[PDB]
């Protein structure tokens, strides 16, 4: 298999450890703090495949890349843990992606804008504003539920959907 050394980003009061976990863990833990940081190391499935992955969880207490800044050098891909509910980390995506772009290398990286606890109804952050952002950065704007697992699939294989393209779409 291969590696995808996966990133996450955006606010710690949208959900970004519960979806890495679920992704991973496969379980639900709805106790990560925005302060812990670990990364999960595991193979998924990706479009019916599979590659071997590692989403980093990323902490918060600081103000943006000073959190997950440790892994950044080998950023593979960025997913953009907002949530519909909260504008707030919204505002703070744009401002993530650009600082990655800016330690991985150029700002064209493999990452995905997704709306966390989408299930309910609510939503901060204008659903049209949610695409909106997503077609600047280039991203697809999916929306899951780190508990409903059922987005959460798709968000973490779109952002992939970016990376294990190039290694053929080379040619
Ligand atoms: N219903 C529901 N709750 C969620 C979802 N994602 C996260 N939560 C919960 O919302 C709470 C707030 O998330 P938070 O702890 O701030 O996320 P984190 O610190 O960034 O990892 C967590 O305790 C989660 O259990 C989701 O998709 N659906
Ligand atoms: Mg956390």
């Amino acid at each position: 298999m291969t590696e995808y050394k996966l990133v996450v980003v955006g606010a710690g009061g949208v959900g970004k450890s519960a979806l890495t976990i679920q992704l991973i863990q496969n379980h639900f833990v709805d106790e990560y703090d925005p302060t812990i940081e670990d990364s999960y190391r595991k193979q998924v499935v990706i479009d019916g495949e599979t590659c071997l992955l590692d989403i980093l969880d990323t902490a918060g207490q600081e103000e943006y890349s000073a959190m997950r800044d440790q892994y950044m050098r080998t950023g593979e891909g960025f997913l953009c843990v907002f949530a519909i509910n909260n504008t707030k980390s919204f505002e703070d995506i744009h401002q993530y992606r650009e600082q990655i772009k800016r330690v991985k290398d150029s700002d064209d990286v493999p990452m995905v804008l997704v709306g966390n606890k989408c299930d309910l109804a609510a939503r901060t952050v204008e659903s049209r504003q949610a695409q909106d952002l997503a077609r600047s950065y280039g991203i697809p704007y999916i929306e899951t539920s780190a508990k409903t697992r059922q987005g959460v699939e798709d968000a973490f294989y779109t952002l992939v959907r970016e990376i294990r393209q190039h290694k053929l779409r080379k040619l």
